[PDB]
């Protein structure tokens, strides 16, 4: 059965290499995520939710990530070097899995973002003018540097820095966002993420995941795909989410 | 086919009478809610959303209920008194209903909240150490004011004013946010309404839905019940939801 | 030369007792705050910022205040027990102060609050309809659970839980803020502390320092009373605002 | 005595050549500002704060500006077409001068600002690392999209946008505020503008109302100014303060 690892630079490789020799898994090594890695069965990444995030952007189809954390914190994440001997021997020999929506910009034909579809300012330090509707209905409009449309997943990244509720990895919704919107009153947006959200707004910038990003003027389309990001049940993601939290830079 | 028609003031009432009577339905006033209210196949209210959350609970079986607002802003009825003639016909000849599900405090056994069950201190100007444990697990440890369990319908009251996301009606799940929380940093979260909320704290009391309270110590569970709140399908829920949440006040 | 110890717990008064008689100075148990306190050179309290607060309710003209924080954590106190003896020391043969103002009431007439007067309702879980002036000006009508007129000095404290800013001690100023306010947009209002508040609101009470509260319907007057809250000099008092905000809990 | 009429477009620009006229007051136009515009006993901007800040750029002493907002809302300006003319008589007649003051920045030395420097990322949807000193002070360390350091005046501004306190106009302070904080927990922080401002920023540039910016890579000084912006005295600054905040969009 056959295993990717990738990793951002040597720090614990040689005994994750041990780790699944053990267990009796064929391993690759990629400096690099390219789009081979749905040709493996599973996939160690090391580094971070960084590292997970480039991952998933050479994959459409997702072979199940066991996600080991290099630096302090990690959310996507399943171990640490200190215990990943233990939690691999059981992640491989249930073989249990989960996934999680990733949404698909119009504008962006092919890219799937976990986190967000953030929409913001070309020039730093400029305002842009956004309209947003979602499934016809003219839900707002604002100027803002910008506007996020997440996931739940990503309810915990960008948009938590915009002033967005905390909401568990399981309950799947979008919630839409400004930032540093000049407006006397607003408030977040959670929807259900079965809708279709539109973002209208010129001289602006598309961003899935914080990876890749292209210009677009006029408006775009941000939907649910139909390839999630699979991990690995991580049965205590729940219980370790608020601390994860209460503990963000 | 007879009809209950609840109301606060002498509010148009002569003329929902009317309409009911040429729509070939009997009708019985109420001049304030009532348990007997069981036993029509329909209610309409008649004031606005408090009007609408005190009939819920003489109900645990609820009848179809056809809300009219004749104040500002109402976001559980359908119409005004411009409109409500129109509406409720179209309402009762088709007779789709839809169902927003109730929630349940320990302290009031048989009480039940659509919007929120809050836990606040029984003297003012003075906190509580409330605790919160959703499905066993330690969430959080706050001193504040108060603690909110609310349901996305309740996301618009109370939970909006203590700095809650607007969640759509349509989205089941629970909002947890403090009042006046003493802490550096704070957040609200959402989780699935499927789980089982635990509220521990000492010296407070537990607020139904505005209505019922009583005093309480130690530990109470909210869990979501198996009687919920019934209305008339409206088609516009949704696209209104965001024009009314900019006009509260 | 002449001092007033006053205490809750007698825990560290022993220490305390032996670390003044070696200063040339009289010393004096109080087991509670008095007015007794007015007839003295100075007062070193023995606990939280609480007992500093319930401390100024006794006093008109105030002599210096030295603070030994016992458990806790307090940005109005001096010294830790650990350090104390060092501090005291230097912070009586130096002998050199600072003042904050006070404010006073309307509807409490000989009462002074130096963090804030906090309107709120009468009864819990109910809300009150605020209305703010300030020099004549109507600047806010609110519907809120309270409201709060706080100086910088009690920024930190109320005002900091219902969403204000850290403003720093010797910027003299009002903060004007809500706390469960049912309005889409809001914002906290910093002015001058020259200026004349007016809060108006039936069903409520009124409440200087968490210590004192009155009924009252109507209107009432907030203003900066002549009889300013006195410490000795604390020079690292702006350092350490940042890193006790931090670790507010 | 002549005055400078400084517009953007060609709006209501003969009737208010017409009433400096009637004034006998020798004008002339000016498609945009120059430093020309020093030479001057007073000034009529025609447009916006906006239109304000642009003029004030240009300038290092300043003579009055009257601005008339041909807008929506100007919290910098006097007067609207329909009453320019009685106000603008008023105003100069009584020759009253107010003086709000601006702030120069260590790093494009000879510029000013009213409202703000505002330390931005570089690149967009990439986040800097600021760290925050004043007077020496280590005060805050977070990595954010930006950070604001405003003055009173641009406390409505960006500031306003970041989640800022309003402060009235003759309050004079700074306001130390991020943009999209990745912390769980975060305040503004308003001090005295007599303190040192001190960012250090990697990857980063400055801005200072809106207008003038340049890239650099360490740390910047923020301070008050030795010239400051000069308006004729709004009577009714504190006053409209309130009512034009809460409809800022
Ligand atoms: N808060 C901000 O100012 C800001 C700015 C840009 C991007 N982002 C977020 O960072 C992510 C990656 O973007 P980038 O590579 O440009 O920046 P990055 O990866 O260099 O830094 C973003 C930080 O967010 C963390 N992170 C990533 N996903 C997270 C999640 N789902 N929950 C909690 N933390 C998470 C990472 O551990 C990292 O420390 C994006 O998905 C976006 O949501 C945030
Ligand atoms: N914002 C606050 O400070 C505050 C305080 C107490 C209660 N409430 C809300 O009021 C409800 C009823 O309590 P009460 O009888 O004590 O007061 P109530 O019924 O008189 O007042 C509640 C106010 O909010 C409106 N409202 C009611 N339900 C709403 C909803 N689901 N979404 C948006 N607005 C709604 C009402 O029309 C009214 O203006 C509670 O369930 C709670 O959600 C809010
Ligand atoms: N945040 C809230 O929900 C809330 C509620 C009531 C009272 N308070 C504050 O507590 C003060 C005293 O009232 P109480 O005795 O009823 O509560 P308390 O004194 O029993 O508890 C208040 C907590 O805040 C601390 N505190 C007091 N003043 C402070 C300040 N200026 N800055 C930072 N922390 C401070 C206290 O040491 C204590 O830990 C009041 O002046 C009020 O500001 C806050
Ligand atoms: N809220 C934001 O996301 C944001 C972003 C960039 C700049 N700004 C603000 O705009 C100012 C000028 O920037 P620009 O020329 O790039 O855009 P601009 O001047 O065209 O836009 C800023 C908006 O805010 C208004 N404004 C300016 N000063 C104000 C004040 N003191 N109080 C209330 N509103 C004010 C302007 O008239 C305009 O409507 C800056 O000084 C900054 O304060 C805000």
């Amino acid at each position: 059965m056959r295993a990717a690892v990738v990793y951002k630079t040597d720090g614990h490789v040689k005994r994750i290499e041990e780790a699944l020799k053990r267990l009796e898994v064929e391993v690759e090594l990629f400096n690099q995520p390219s789009e081979e890695l749905e040709n493996f069965d599973f996939i160690v990444s090391v580094g971070g939710d960084g590292t997970i995030l480039r991952i998933l952007q050479k994959l459409k189809r997702c072979p199940p990530i066991f996600g080991i954390n290099t630096g302090r914190v990690g959310l996507l994440t399943h171990a640490s070097p200190e215990n990943f001997e233990v939690e691999l021997k059981k992640a491989v020999e249930k073989f249990e899995v989960e996934r999680f929506p990733r949404v698909s910009c119009s504008a962006m034909p092919d890219v799937l973002a976990l986190n967000e579809i953030a929409v913001l300012s070309r020039k730093p330090a400029k305002m842009i003018d956004v309209a947003l509707r979602v499934d016809g209905v003219e839900v707002d409009r604002i100027r803002c540097d910008g506007f996020i449309v997440a996931t739940q997943i990503g309810s915990t990244g960008y948009a938590f820095s915009a002033g967005g509720p905390v909401v568990e990895p399981y309950l799947e919704c979008f919630i839409l966002i400004p930032i540093a919107p000049f407006r006397f009153g607003w408030k977040p947006y959670v929807v259900s993420m079965e809708r279709k959200i539109e973002v209208i707004a010129e001289k602006a910038i598309v961003v899935a995941d914080g990876q890749k990003s292209v210009d677009f003027d006029g408006e775009i389309t941000i939907e649910k795909s139909e390839f999630p990001a699979v991990f690995f049940k991580n049965e205590k993601r729940f219980r370790n989410l608020f601390g994860k939290v209460r503990s963000i830079g």
